[PDB]
């Protein structure tokens, strides 16, 4: 081997360790285009901590050639995953017509029983295994071409205990309708690649792109750690430049992303130095404020960059709230995180 | 020398030649950080056709060291510009407090007379030279920190014949308020770099970024050609992934950006092949349509890439209007170009 | 979503320069991608032809990938066609050294090459009139100290079972093979032998490219490619090196540079030299008239115009501007010699 | 908006590796950027120290850039300080060959080096106790055929006016200078001699870096740097090459690689070799026990862990895994020799 890892530099919330996970992907054992061990190589290289090779149960177009059961791609990844310190969550993709559409069952013990005639029996087996289940690409236009709706089956599934999360972001597809669903129904927001091609084929790493993924705030770096995080919705989806999650999580995360220090002060205002200590670009937009409190209208804090920020005091003011939205920290559809720097 | 040019691959409107211009930049002869010939090297390399080194009249912080008049940086660029086939428009930046703020006077014959005590006399000299004049960075938060307004002086200036355009985009600053101004007041939409640093220092070319600039649709590649285009508002600002301009210009431009061909048809629908023949990424978003006409919800046509697009016919339909907004072809603030592919 | 990155290199007079990769693997042997991926990659890299050459003898996925020796090729035909990629059927005869490993291309059937005796694997290929070349002769796993030519190789060569040698494979450069081809009248080949996804082995961010072969053909067809290979109308493109016989490399260089006299006086000449290609060209001054003053070394970056001055000392009025194109290998440790006569 | 790209290279025991560029220009001579830009660039490139060394004799912008010889340095002090960049005052004595061009650094005043006789320019620098080195000895504009050592150079050297030679300048590599330093007990230096904006001459997209000097110091201070230069505790970092005396390069390599024995049996040993640096390392097998079977050639990419197997043939139980670190130049055309004893 020739092993190189590019760590994903993001912080940890107090009490938790931030794990980078991809809970949805494919190999040639379904409709994917790579041998399963490649998914392990890619995760390693990309600084991921955990993955789930979630083959389609119902869709295996290579089956005349690639002859196996539903547990086989997982089996093939185990040694590699161990050697490279990647956590491997057994899972599968229950692929059906809309509704209910496509769901992933992860933390399975056995994939085979998920092959059933009736979709309902498919979900009953996964449930029986106590699987963590989430709705995939609700918004995929192939199944919902005009509008991303919630069907009576999703309601059923959700009441049966067969929906624990929803993908709010899949590959290059962002689905805000799902954000509101997770908020209203108390579900875990998920983000995955749903990779079929080689990873490099779908992400222009050259341009600093990254695979859509999920930040999991775990009490420990183990299978159980991840599961407990997911059970408790202690996640955020990382998509392009967006980070999607509950405010109660994004707020403290943002606080860890920047190092704000008062460099100076006087009668005329305050001088700060704000440093982005992450790999994540941060985009700030001024919000309602005291007009006598003079600062930026817009501001982009690039990764690992320190900025000098002057806040002016007009008329007589001695301080105040430097208010802004972190536009790319999505706490609700079309709503970015609100933050204040009190001076 | 060692000369390499990276052409900007965009089309030409019928009757016109598309020229790529930067009408606002700086050298060490004001507050810029490079020798003037560098601006010529950069333009060449970046596939530009024309530039204007527009030094501040009032602000020259290097003056103890760099001793000259206001025509000198232009003078120094002439030979290089000629050798490299770059068109050099003499200009300057009338730098004042808000209001009226900062304006560029281009197509000057002599920069020196623009140095006057009263700003009004500054504009009267530029006018006297029949200069093409535009308002710079109306939105720059340093001078308008809370809101981008139109002052009574801009009204005056505009009625005196001292405003022919407005920058709708400056460097990494997008100012939509200006779009509406140009639309209401019939002005030329401009986009510039306002470069002070070396060009590579402010644009991550690695990530395929490009200097903010202006597409000028000229009847000829000459100084007069450009001037006639500008006089007639035959421009579009190119900013990041956005192209900003009047619909009557963007519509036919988009039509030249894609090559749509019907690959096939039947009772079930139509198969198209759409190719982006430009360096510009194109972003399509489905709009109001016949629901029986099944197609994408969202779609990104990357540069120089061919896509196969299937349009389905539900119930009995034999065709219709494949409607979508080109979200990054801005025809009005917050309003993208509307387009239809009739089948 | 299809995007092609054309390889901008010139055409010699009377021929079309085809970019080909005659050695590669998929899951159907010991590669790591579905076969259709090799066609996609080829299209994207601006290639014209490929051969998916699965090992006959080494199929470590066969318990899962149950198909025969013809299957990966079969699975690529449609795609190749849709994307304009010529698909040459081949296989890799994979044995112990000697003879080592050989590619057999322009096959009609891969299945019969599965034989107990290596010589029978070769007779089957020969019976199909295959174009056969010796792979990675220098691979350290089989020749760990010296790249040697073995009796088995003489014999295969004498039996009409060696038409080419790989001079470059992946990231491995094997000069010993250059001399062999030169001495034996064989086709120098450059291939990738890709097993990983292509992007995993080549850093395209850095201007790297798959090792490949420039094939100078009379037509963009399977038949056109074969006639070129049969007659050694090839060059191996490896990293920054272009490797081939001098009678090809010389006119090729000529086509890579646009030289113009911009000016002349008593003091010398000013030339403009433009590199109209994607290839970097490295020049180094060789023996010359010392009164003819020019560069010592010079690198011509792709698609870049250079202004070059030649001084005339004492009373000289002209002369031979002599240099070596160091990355244009015409023989082991020998670059193309060239003159600009002024 | 400040972003620093640290150069990740190791520290030798007892010293701190400083990255320095002792040769560069601005608009105050024949460079093309305002001086403050050189400080910004240095910070961004992960450098620790620079010297803006304007030509004394060649100031083609002086009709516009009217200031004295101390001014560009002066203009950079504040910025340098704000950004933690050590600023060494210097100038370039720019003459015809011989003696050619020399940098004088650790100056107190640049103004007095402006003299009619070159020897007086040097006496002024020497009077200030400057560290003096010969620039681009191999520059083809002044030595177009051969890089020669001239009597003027012997004389400057004997007069205590040559403490170093540039072995690497910008994109120019000059091996002749390596032997000279070795023979004369001088400091090998690598500089950029940047005139353009830095990005214009280096393709960072491709992993290129400014030519520079690794300085092994006892403190991150002007005084620390000087003591290092005085005692030749340097290496020149040029493209993929690191050039320096063997007594520095050997422990430096040792620090670049983390070697571990992962396993051993009768059949051999499996090692893991990690390159913990930003530097690419190129290994080539040298003379060895032929019963000790290992790689022929191997390239260790930055921040990459390699699994390497050493086979034991016949009855061998261990041995010397001998190779050359080809990009670690200890002498002209000589790479660092190294052994891993198993
Ligand atoms: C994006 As799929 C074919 O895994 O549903
Ligand atoms: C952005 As300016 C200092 O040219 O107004
Ligand atoms: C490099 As191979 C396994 O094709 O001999
Ligand atoms: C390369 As120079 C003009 O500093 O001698
Ligand atoms: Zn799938
Ligand atoms: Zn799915
Ligand atoms: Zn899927
Ligand atoms: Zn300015
Ligand atoms: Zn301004
Ligand atoms: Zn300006
Ligand atoms: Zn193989
Ligand atoms: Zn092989
Ligand atoms: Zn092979
Ligand atoms: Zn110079
Ligand atoms: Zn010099
Ligand atoms: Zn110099």
């Amino acid at each position: 081997g020739a092993q190189r890892r590019n760590e994903i530099q993001v912080p940890d919330l107090d009490g938790y360790t931030t794990l980078k996970c991809d809970f949805h992907m494919h190999s040639v054992f379904s409709d994917g285009l790579v041998w399963p061990t490649v998914r392990v190589d890619e995760a390693y290289r990309d600084g991921l901590d955990a993955i789930s090779l979630t083959e389609h149960i119902e869709y295996r177009p290579h089956k005349q050639d690639v002859v196996s059961d539903h547990n086989r791609s997982f089996d093939l990844c185990r040694e590699q995953a161990e050697k490279l310190g990647i956590l491997l969550i057994k899972g599968s993709e229950i692929t059906r017509a809309m509704a209910p559409g496509h769901f992933n069952a992860i933390f399975l013990s056995d994939s085979n029983p998920l092959e059933q005639k009736d979709y309902k029996d498919a979900f009953r087996e996964a449930k029986k295994q106590g699987a963590f289940m989430f709705w995939n690409h609700p918004g995929w236009d192939s199944q919902q071409p005009d509008t991303t709706k919630w069907w009576p089956e999703h309601t059923a599934l959700y009441q049966e205990g067969c929906m624990h999360g929803i993908e709010v972001a899949n590959g290059h597809l962002y689905m805000p309708e799902a954000i509101q669903w997770c908020l209203d129904k108390n579900l875990t927001m998920i983000g995955t690649s749903d990779i079929h091609q080689p990873i490099q084929t779908d992400y222009d790493f050259e341009k600093g792109e990254h695979r859509t993924m999920t930040f999991v705030f775990a009490k420990e770096r183990s299978l159980q750690g991840i599961r407990e995080a997911l059970d408790n919705r202690r996640t955020a989806a990382y998509f392009h430049e967006l980070l999607i999650g509950r405010e109660d999580l994004l707020r403290p995360f943002f606080e860890k992303c920047v190092k704000i220090e008062e460099v100076s002060r006087n009668e005329q205002g305050v001088t700060l130095s704000i440093t982005n200590v992450t790999d994540l670009v941060l985009k700030l937009k001024k919000t309602a404020h005291d007009t006598l409190l003079v600062y930026f209208r817009d501001m982009t804090l690039k990764p690992h960059t320190r900025y000098t920020v002057r806040i002016g005091f007009k008329q007589g003011i001695k301080g105040g709230d430097v208010n802004f939205e972190v536009t790319n920290f999505i706490v609700a559809p079309d709503k970015g995180l609100k933050y204040t720097i009190s001076l």
